[PDB]
This record gives structure tokens, C-alpha cells and sequence, in this order.
């Protein structure tokens, strides 16, 4: 029952039995919690309650010390001092900020905004807060039983009335019963187990909700700035391929740890592999949250680093279908491959962590936990997507509070930028460049002339909340008939049901545009179904449309995001 104070590090006895996490508070900040919020039970060896039998006042602001016991003002004897004195609380040893992420319910953008802006201690507070609140609200679903089983693909599910039902996507995983993990997707709904199984009438589905460990390490590590590259060992011959990089790499090894900001097809995925061919002998842990990101930076190691001293972590607990060609789980190898939540306890010359626009601070802090390291490197977008937010339903999440990196990447400028996009037809990097990147991002390819833009609302139908445009797909179909090189088009919306209605009528291949993030396509049609703030926010819109090498059609709902498109306007 002794620990550092979370605002100030002063030693204590004082714990807040009020706050989910319950963390140490001196005495200076366990009164200033105490006296501002609802939070009144104080802990320490025992807790701070009446010892009078039968008495049930907790609040320690009603509490005296008399002798080695506390007491309430209708028990305490006599010679007994107030436990809340002069600015503090009694405790062995003898704000505003930390009181808002303690209470708040992390359904509001300013909550997001606060648990970014606030002291380095305390976006660890509020980062397992958060996360404690996420797992919590699982609990709050109601359990999804088999009916009948009509196909190895399609089943009938029974729904537990007085609690609400789940979004039916890919997000949404459930446990099945531990028969394997299973998402869903809309009586008729699409089954889909990691592990192939007879799924049995009467067998249940439940969101697992993993208990938050405690967090230690900062977000990111204090700042280092070396007038000499420090620890790393660069080539005298570096292969033209990566001369551009050269310096950028002589930044990476001159300080602690460096940001990159790389927009769609910059050479994020070329900077990442050519900074081990620059220190070839240097130790490289390669991290991200997701399977697909880990997978893309494989597949760029393949064709540049030897296979031989390549490894791929993948956790027993195995979820999708990882990267192959490298040996399995081989934690010692010179270059390591591994998602977040799996990272190995180790150490490193250089970390680097991608797509780091998906990174909460919660993977930051577990990152900067299991990786001791000289350098380490966050390469990502905050002009691309974040992690969904599930709690967060009023006001929106900007890129300068998506995560520690992020902000710095927003409000000092990121160490690195990419600026020339190699992927995409000229009249989509002008439009993202002017969007997102203040004019910064640069063409290396001309106008495809093969980029089209229609405004047609359409009709908006919902599946629950998850919205459908039959007539933006019935423009599209239209579209098809008169444009045969589209045929091996991907359909892409920001809504599954929408990719639903557009796979049985088109029978092109789907994305929404979270799942098409780090993928391009050489044709891409992008119905944006809805005008709703998911539609239309500015970082989906770029991921949207910067997924194509060669041409892009985008039905739009939006006028502002139409008007932008510097694409040739379509007529019906
Ligand atoms: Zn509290
Ligand atoms: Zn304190
Ligand atoms: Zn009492």
C-alpha cells in the first residue's frame, strides 16, 4: 500500500479507491482530488473508513484520526484530528487535469483531447483509465446464441433482450463457446472462425475483455539530441536506392528517438528496411499495433534484408493468417517483426514503430516497457486514420490528439517528412496535398487522366446505423458497363453495409476505407454513401481516395469534398 505520487512522484500511502485504477496520491494531490470530485474513499494499509461498529461513512472528509484509528464527527473521541487539514490528506511521508480524466467516461472528444495535453504521468493514467472504461463496457453487450447453422458461412443468431446488441463488422470480434474467435456480418448473417469448427446450435458468442495491465514506461522516452552518431555503425556504401534517405538516417542515429510523417506511397515502407542496410550490423525490432502492418514491413524486408536473420513473432493465440516466409518466433534474430501486443521483453539499436496514426498511448507506453533501445522510430500519417475511439460518441478526435507522436508531428512538426508521393495520379496528390499537407506533398506521376468525380446523393438507407446508397451503387454499375478497365476495380465506402450491397450487385472486391489504410489498388470506386462527419472527415476522405496508382472514381455526397476533388466532374 505504498507507492509514487502520479502527478508529483512524492512517496505515499494514499491510493483513491474511487478511481477504477486507484492510484497513489500525496497527500498534497489526494486532498485536491478529494475535495473537487465525487472520489471520497481514500485507501492505504486499511481504509479510511469509520472503525465505529456498524458505521458506513467512507468519506474522508467527514473522518478523524483518534489514536491509530479513524472515526466519523458522530464517533471520533475527543483528541482526534481531522483526516482532510491545511491542503492535505493524512497519510505516511507528509490536479484540475488528473480530476477530469478520473471522473470523465471517455465519451466525449475533450476527454481525448485532456488525456493528450496533460503532464507525461498522467497520459498514463488516463491511458489505462481509458482502457479499463473500454474493456468494462464489452461487459454491457448482450450474448449472441446459434439458433441455426444454414452454411459453413451463414448462420441464424438469437440476441439476450435488456442488453444492447453489437456492430456486426470485422471491429467487432466474439469468442465463441473457447471454440475459436469469430466476427459476424449481416435474419441471415455471414459466420467467420479463426479456427474452422461445426458450429453447434446452443454454442454462445461473447466479446472477450482482457484486464488492463498497469503502464510504467512514458509515452515516449525523454529527448536525446548527439552531436555524433550514437551506438549505430553506418555503410560507406549505401546503395543508390536509399541515397535519398541518407540524411534522415544520420538524424535517426544523432538523437533518441525521430518522427516521420510519410504520406500515401512517400517511401515509408523503403525509409523503415533502408535504415538496417544503412546500419547493417544494428539490432532492428520492426512494431505496430496490427497483423497487416507488421506483414507489409515482411514483405518490404524479403526484398531487401537476408531472410536468415528475419524473424516473424506471432503469439499461440494465433487471430488472422500472418507473414510465412520468414522463421517463426525466432526472438534473437538481427531483425524482428512483431505487433505490439506481442512484443518480446528485449532490446534494440533501433525500434521502429509504424503506422503510428493507429498507435493509442497505451501501445506507445507498452512499447518504450518490452524494448530497451538506442534509438527509437515512429514512421506514420496523422493526416491518415487513428484507432477507433468505441466510448467515443460526441465531438471529433483531431490528428494533434490521436497520441503523444502524433501531437508532436502536429504542433512541432514531425523530424522527417516524405514529400513526394510515387503511388498516385497527379489530380489525387494535388487534392490531399492542398487538403491535409498544407501544399507540401509533390507529385511524381502525371494526371492519369482516369480520376472522375460525381455528386449524386442518392438514397440513404441503414442496416441499424451502418448507412447504404442503392442508387450511389446503381451509378456505379452504370459507370461499369462503359468502362470495362474498372472491372477489377476495389469497391470502397466508409461503411460495411454499404460494402455489403455493393458486393452482391458489382461483385467487385470491398474496403472500407479503415481496412484499405497502407493498401493501393490500381482502380478504386469510392461511394461516399452518406454526408456525415465519419464520411467526410478530411483523413478518411485522403486514405480514400490516395489507395489509387491509376484511377479513382468517387460518388459524393459532400459538396465541400466534390468541389475539392481536382478530378473531371461525370454527368447523370
Ligand atoms: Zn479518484
Ligand atoms: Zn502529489
Ligand atoms: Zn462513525
Amino acid at each position: 500500500a505504498v507507492g509514487a505520487c502520479v502527478l508529483c512522484n512524492s512517496q505515499t500511502s494514499l491510493r483513491c479507491g474511487a478511481c477504477i485504477r486507484r492510484p497513489f496520491l500525496c497527500c498534497k494531490c489526494c486532498y485536491d482530488h478529494v475535495i473537487s470530485t465525487s472520489h471520497k474513499l481514500v485507501l492505504s494499509v486499511n481504509p479510511y473508513v469509520c472503525n465505529a461498529p456498524g458505521c458506513d461513512v467512507t468519506d474522508v472528509t467527514q473522518l478523524y484520526l483518534g489514536g491509530m484509528s479513524y472515526y466519523c464527527k458522530s464517533h471520533k473521541p475527543p483528541i482526534s484530528f481531522p483526516l482532510c487539514a491545511n491542503g492535505q490528506v493524512f497519510g505516511l511521508y507528509k490536479v484540475t487535469d488528473f480530476n477530469a480524466i478520473a471522473t470523465c467516461d471517455w465519451t466525449n472528444a475533450g476527454d481525448y483531447i485532456l488525456a493528450n495535453t496533460c503532464t507525461e504521468r498522467l497520459k498514463l493514467f488516463a491511458a489505462e483509465t481509458l482502457k479499463a472504461t473500454e474493456e468494462t463496457f464489452k461487459l454491457s453487450y448482450g450474448i449472441a446464441t446459434v439458433r441455426e447453422v444454414l452454411s459453413d458461412r451463414e448462420l441464424h443468431l438469437s440476441w439476450e433482450v435488456g442488453k444492447p446488441r453489437p456492430p456486426l463488422n470485422r471491429n467487432y470480434v466474439f469468442t465463441g463457446y473457447q471454440i475459436g474467435e469469430y466476427t459476424f456480418e449481416k435474419d441471415a448473417v455471414v459466420y467467420r472462425g479463426t479456427t474452422t469448427y461445426k458450429l453447434n446450435v446452443g454454442d454462445y458468442f461473447v466479446l472477450t475483455s482482457h484486464t488492463v495491465m498497469p503502464l510504467s514506461a512514458p509515452t515516449l522516452v525523454p529527448q536525446e539530441h548527439y552531436v555524433r552518431i550514437t551506438g549505430l555503425y553506418p555503410t560507406l556504401n549505401i546503395s543508390d536506392e536509399f541515397s535519398s534517405n541518407v540524411a534522415n538516417y544520420q538524424k535517426v542515429g544523432m538523437q533518441k528517438y525521430s518522427t516521420l510523417q510519410g504520406p500515401p506511397g512517400t517511401g515509408k515502407s523503403h525509409f523503415a528496411i533502408g535504415l538496417a542496410l544503412y546500419y547493417p550490423s544494428a539490432r532492428i525490432v520492426y512494431t505496430a499495433c496490427s497483423h497487416a502492418a507488421v506483414d507489409a514491413l515482411c514483405e518490404k524486408a524479403l526484398k531487401y534484408l537476408p531472410i536468415d536473420k528475419c524473424s516473424r513473432i506471432i503469439p499461440a493465440r494465433a487471430r488472422v493468417e500472418c507473414f510465412d516466409k520468414f522463421k517463426v518466433n525466432s526472438t534473437l534474430e538481427q531483425y524482428v517483426f512483431c505487433t505490439v501486443n506481442a512484443l518480446p521483453e528485449t532490446t534494440a539499436d533501433i525500434v521502429v514503430f509504424d503506422e503510428i496514426s493507429m498507435a493509442t498511448n497505451y501501445d506507445l507506453s507498452v512499447v518504450n516497457a518490452r524494448l530497451r533501445a538506442k534509438h527509437y522510430v515512429y514512421i506514420g500519417d496523422p493526416a491518415q486514420l487513428p484507432a477507433p475511439r468505441t466510448l467515443l460518441t460526441k465531438g471529433t478526435l483531431e490528428p494533434e490528439y490521436f497520441n503523444s507522436v502524433c501531437r508532436l508531428m502536429k504542433t512541432i512538426g514531425p523530424d522527417m517528412f516524405l514529400g513526394t508521393c510515387r503511388r498516385c495520379p497527379a489530380e489525387i496528390v494535388d487534392t490531399v496535398s492542398a487538403l491535409v499537407y498544407d501544399n507540401k506533398l509533390k507529385a511524381h506521376k502525371d494526371k492519369s487522366a482516369q480520376c472522375f468525380k460525381m455528386f449524386y446523393k442518392g438514397v440513404i438507407t441503414h442496416d441499424v446505423s451502418s448507412a447504404i446508397n442503392r442508387p450511389q451503387i446503381g451509378v456505379v454499375r452504370e459507370f461499369l458497363t462503359r468502362n470495362p478497365a474498372w472491372r477489377k476495380a476495389v469497391f470502397i465506402s466508409p461503411y460495411n453495409s454499404q460494402n455489403a450491397v455493393a458486393s452482391k450487385i458489382l461483385g467487385l472486391p470491398t474496403q472500407t476505407v479503415d481496412s484499405s489504410q497502407g493498401s493501393e489498388y490500381d482502380y478504386v470506386i469510392f461511394t461516399q454513401t452518406t454526408e456525415t462527419a465519419h464520411s467526410c472527415n478530411v483523413n478518411r476522405f485522403n486514405v480514400a481516395i490516395t489507395r489509387a496508382k491509376v484511377g479513382i472514381l468517387c460518388i459524393m455526397s459532400d459538396r465541400d469534398l466534390y468541389d475539392k476533388l481536382q478530378f473531371t466532374s461525370l454527368e447523370i
